[PDB]
């Protein structure tokens, strides 16, 4: 949890407390990952349960803990 909180908070670099597609960019380019605008809007898609656009600190968990 504290793993998942921490992370959360890395990538929230405005500490909205949600993080944009744009973040989740940021993150994945420079984490060695290089996602498409698509490619990232399958993820938000698939892990925005709300259909907000964004992922919370809920769909996060679910999203990187989806047992
Ligand atoms: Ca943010
Ligand atoms: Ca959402």
């Amino acid at each position: 949890e504290e793993e998942i909180r921490e992370a959360f908070r890395v990538f929230d670099k405005d500490g909205n407390g949600y993080i944009s597609a744009a973040e989740l960019r940021h993150v994945m380019t420079n984490l060695g990952e290089k996602l498409t605008d698509e490619e990232v809007d399958e993820m938000i898609r698939e892990a925005d349960i709300d259909g907000d656009g964004q992922v919370n600190y809920e769909e996060f968990v679910q999203m990187m803990t989806a047992k």
